[PDB]
């Protein structure tokens, strides 16, 4: 709907280890989405447990958290029209076995537990994840020189 | 059967030109095996754009669509190859980028349907009409690709 | 999609070699996380190609298919990884490029089904047969990728 | 050095035949130069003889004219600060064997007689070549949305 | 010439507002990633003028000082720290000559930039100025400690 | 000086670090895009005796045993490329042997840092290419074919 919608995109430790930061950022940049926050971070366990709160009563929660502590994460906020849903489509199916070539996971990933990246699955979950991973001051307000060539309206 | 000398009209719209997508879009068609037979950077007159979009003349956003298509240069192209009309449309991706797939031009580069960076003919007969509208017949260059027999098994 | 040591046979056909697509095709499998365990440029004899296409021996186009595959070099490969047979075919795209999706090898590079740039084994059992036909066993190279544990969940 | 300097860049028939139109355009696009005219053409022999009139006594002249007639040419006018000199640097040394990897000829070409592209060698020669290859109404006046991010001033 | 020999050398690389505006974050990061260098800190930031004036303290006697600061205020900056052998000097070589007119195709500025006042990126010019810039642009806890899985394939020695 | 024979051949190897770091495709593409013709290729883990022969000129050096041990530590993508001046131009494409001295735009200037992890090898002379080609490949593994675009890459035979 509105061009100022925001989503949380994270490059997971395997994506960082495998040297996929540049290519993944380029996918969103090239689409016309606007990077409004980014940091390389190794978040505390409590923050990862909150991010994965929906999985805390599911099997093998401890192992997920330990894996996500095992390397740096490139955390990002991207902004644009339908960026939540379109970002998920750019990432590709969450399990790379089901993803399409031309998406991030369809180009770079094989195992669902090593699926390179995360994207918010809804507008409301995006707002929650952005608040969890970023201080408000870390969200940078700016206007792209090509805004009116990417968008026909606000 | 489909013949390898089918032609389609592909245009890079002003937003495509402004956002520096000329090279990447041409590469998509080149790499697939299609043959560039005509190309020109053009700022066509309003009357030609209104003819191109005559199917939409009675819509209210017509005046604004034509105004946007006048707002910058256009890279007009004719591409030739087997099923190039249909496959060209697939390469561009869904007309509305919201519905397009990553790996297509719009799925890689575009967001808004009104800023969908390119155009492709939607049928062989519409391609013929668009080619006659945007090009003089002498602007179509006859030539044979050195790899024709490696792209095509017949025709 | 079971064991991470599944193997498939991928060949770049004469038209793929002629059109300079060796690099790009290898990069697609490399970038996905699959492991190259065998490779050679080869112009195999007619009898090998007839054996490769043995399941088509009673089709009328058999002789013409064999003759075309003799018309230039072939880059023969074995790739290894989880679900590499089926995912490999997905990466190649639909056998007929007219039905293939942009983002796949054929959806990016090919038009005619008889000039579809590449081949990949269609089943695990056919992959084992094709690997045994195109490579000597000592041509399969045993090695472990430095990023194995970032591509695959332990 | 004004930012409205213009140069003539042509992709020669070998560049067209070998599928290098896209990549060569991207090199100039990516650098920040502005495409102001472009057409695919098969110019008459007279125009090519005028284009290479200074070499009309050189031995490779008539063979050059014949090869320049042997396929389409992608003729272009590019605009920007020091675009004549920097454009030649982007093309690389006239003889590709003396050119640097990272230039067009250093990435794509081998023989000086098959060196993929032409670029004007001086501001005055650019003006002459633009007048020879283009009608003035084929040069398109426009303003790049990122002009103020490519240039500090005009 | 002389090159560094310590694999834990660090440099500060910034993508300037024009590089962010022109969509070059991904390509520039890929250049350093592809070379084998390790990203140890990164953030998108619009720093205050006081920090930019400190960043350019070595140029505070130059006539272009004020304009340089004002320009760096004009949009977001992708600030980064990269780690690896000779990363200060090799990082500058990857960026290319500071003035893009003098830069070579195949470098960042040789591929992407024209005007020195819009030269897309910055790299520390010395080991000591890298130390200063790293500490100026990043809080100490924003430097991330990790070990690249391919370290022993990028480097032959410690 | 540059070679003038279009059937010159050189030996290019992607070293174990090039293979490990996923550079086979990009490296092949550099030579493919330049117009050179691939006439032989195989993934190989050669025996120590062959690597010792390949580095015969360094058998006296103190790092010889370690250099051999490292070249044994992973697979190698061995190739023969054919074209005009392919030996010298091939080395230029690879970049300076020490990546620290190489230029961005070359293979080592894009991908490598340490001279002992410089991702690839190219023959340093026409004669050493002939020797390396014969050392790394059986004669029947060199493939005879004619590129569809030969006459567009080359102005003369
Ligand atoms: N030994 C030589 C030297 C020059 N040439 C010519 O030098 C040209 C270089 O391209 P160009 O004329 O469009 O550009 P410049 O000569 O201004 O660098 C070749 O394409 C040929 O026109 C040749 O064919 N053989």
């Amino acid at each position: 709907s509105m061009s100022n919608e925001q989503t949380f995109i994270a490059i997971k430790p395997d994506g960082v280890q495998r040297g996929l930061i540049g290519p993944i950022i380029s996918r969103f940049e090239n689409r016309g989405f606007k990077l409004v926050a980014m940091k390389l971070v190794s978040p505390p366990q409590s923050q990862l447990e909150q991010h994965y709160a929906d999985l805390s009563d599911k099997p093998f929660f401890k192992g997920l958290v330990s894996y996500m502590l095992s390397g740096p994460i490139c955390a990002m906020v991207w902004e644009g029209r339908d960026v939540v849903k379109t970002g998920r489509t750019i990432l590709g199916a969450t399990n790379p076995l089901a993803s399409a070539p031309g998406t991030i996971r369809g180009d770079f990933a094989i195992d669902v537990g090593r699926n390179v990246c995360h994207g918010s699955d809804s507008v409301e979950n995006a707002k929650k994840e952005i608040a969890l991973w970023f201080k408000p001051e870390e969200l940078i307000s700016w206007k792209s020189a090509t805004f009116d060539w990417v968008y026909e309206k606000a």
